């Protein structure tokens, strides 16, 4: 885990009541930046705190994963999936790339729950009040109208309270299904294993506005492979490209971007857009030696 | 053309009270998608309507400028600068490019007001509720706290009502100054005139988070020149790149992007990001024959 040093700082400030148990979990080799419902129950019992208070108290663990070399402003978010599992996320910024390549903690935590199989978000606890871009991103979700947003000691609020008279999928005559299960059924006989992995990500992607179903697969020095599916948004700009999603999974799993050895991008030949130019440009600012395999299908 | 036809369609739907004078202004060979305070007052007197209802009535003139090859969803906006002059705007989409390149109507109308000299927005009128991305963009303005947002038959609202507990420049320790008077005073003895024009835009650009003061100049086959200055945002993703701004100015003057002959991008050597990759990639989906001159200053 490349972030353990910063995680240790966050742990050093955690209340004595639950720090030992949290430490045992977060410093474990395979810590995946998630907490099961059972582990959460144990944190509650041990902390003696009310639910909202405990989630807020855990935020620094999420913020410890922040990669913000442009702003040096560290944002952490905690998403409780509808299953009850908690998923951590942090913001990511890319020096030398246009700001549309930025990933917000909220987007990171939500993509983390989604790539791990959640069908929706129950609530999200955030370091700072969510910006309009994140509010709008959240409105694409299956649980847009039911999820709760929690800031420190403040009352929890629904998305609608943070984004009154919202614009969303409905306005483009489409249902709000980000996180709903899908299989686009795309198939390829390509012999490259990294392409086939990206294709699995493409097959669960959400792109009802451009039909550019797409995915990215990142192979690491360790041999691990991280997938990222495209999460498009009705307002267009809040869309989260597949690379950003893959990078987020790698980061939350404790990987260093300096350890990426290869990337693969797979997209739709009939998509109204392409992520190729931006995937290449962003990989170049990360490491110009990373080769990118590509397939339009 | 499609644009001329939509304008004609919009005109035919205007009440006879002011349609004849509106026609006269909108069909002028020099119409620049703006209405002077005087022209607007006269239209108001001819119409016998209340101020807010006339602005709403004029919305289809702005929407007629929409360039939406992806969604075919035409959004129009009318920004009233603090001078009293009205500036039209519409959404802009680019086939083959990542969605961060999209421009919302609200962004277009505001950048139009900004590029023509306005130091603040008094009010913005629109057909639909602004999405979160636009709300976040407006929160960067010098008049974020005083502007009004007008929708059809609804009372005017403040940005705070649409964006409660907002995130913005203050959270990053900075004043909200987009549209305030700016002169970075940068110079260059570069003998290329198009670079000199792009530098004029760069010298008024807004980039307090990355310091990538930047500008673009577009030259049409006719010889008309359009300038665009970078309008960065504290939420990062809602930042409006300089190409986008210049294309907005071209579009509101009635130009066709097929008629762009050359482009120039000027940015800062100490910027934490670069617009090069995305400027070349977007111009490429517009017309691969358009050359891009570049200077990192
Ligand atoms: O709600 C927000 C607002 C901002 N940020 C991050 O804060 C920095 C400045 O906006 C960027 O890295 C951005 O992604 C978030 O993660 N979430
Ligand atoms: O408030 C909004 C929401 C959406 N759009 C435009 O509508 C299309 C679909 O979101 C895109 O071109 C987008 O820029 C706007 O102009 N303003
Ligand atoms: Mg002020
Ligand atoms: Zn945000
Ligand atoms: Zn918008």
């Amino acid at each position: 885990n490349a972030m353990r040093n910063r995680i240790e700082q966050a742990l050093q400030q955690m209340p004595a009541s639950f720090a030992p148990y949290l430490r045992e979990l977060v410093l474990a080799k395979d810590f995946d930046a998630t907490f099961s419902a059972e582990q959460y129950q144990q944190l509650l019992t041990l902390s003696g705190l009310e639910d909202a208070d405990l989630r807020v108290a855990l935020l620094p663990i999420a913020a410890a994963y922040s990669y913000a070399p442009i702003s040096e402003f560290y944002v952490g978010a905690i998403v409780r999936g509808i299953s009850g599992r908690l998923y951590l996320g942090a913001n990511m910024e890319f020096t030398g790339a246009q700001l549309g390549q930025t990933v917000h903690a909220e987007q990171c935590a939500i993509s983390h729950a989604w790539m791990k199989g959640e069908k929706g978000v129950a609530d999200i606890t955030i370091n700072f009040s969510p910006c309009g871009h994140c509010r709008q991103f959240m409105n694409e979700l299956t649980t847009a109208s039911s999820l709760k947003i929690q800031l420190p000691k403040r009352a929890a609020k629904t998305l609608q309270e943070y984004l009154p008279e919202s614009f969303g999928p409905a306005d483009l005559g489409i249902d709000s299904g980000l996180m709903s299960p899908v299989n686009h059924g795309k198939t390829s006989d390509d012999d490259e294993e990294l392409i086939q992995q990206a294709l699995r990500a493409m097959n669960i992607s959400h792109s009802p506005y451009t039909q550019n179903f797409s995915g990215v697969a990142l192979k690491m020095r360790s041999g691990a492979i991280y997938l990222g599916a495209y999460a498009e948004n009705a307002a267009f700009n809040p869309s989260l490209p597949p690379l950003q999603v893959a990078l987020a999974q790698a980061m939350m799993m404790g990987e260093s971007f300096e350890d990426i050895e290869a990337a693969a991008l797979v997209e739709s030949a009939t998509g109204k857009i392409s992520h190729l130019a931006d995937t290449q440009a962003t990989l170049e600012v990360i490491n110009p030696d990373i080769p990118l395999s590509y397939l339009s299908l």
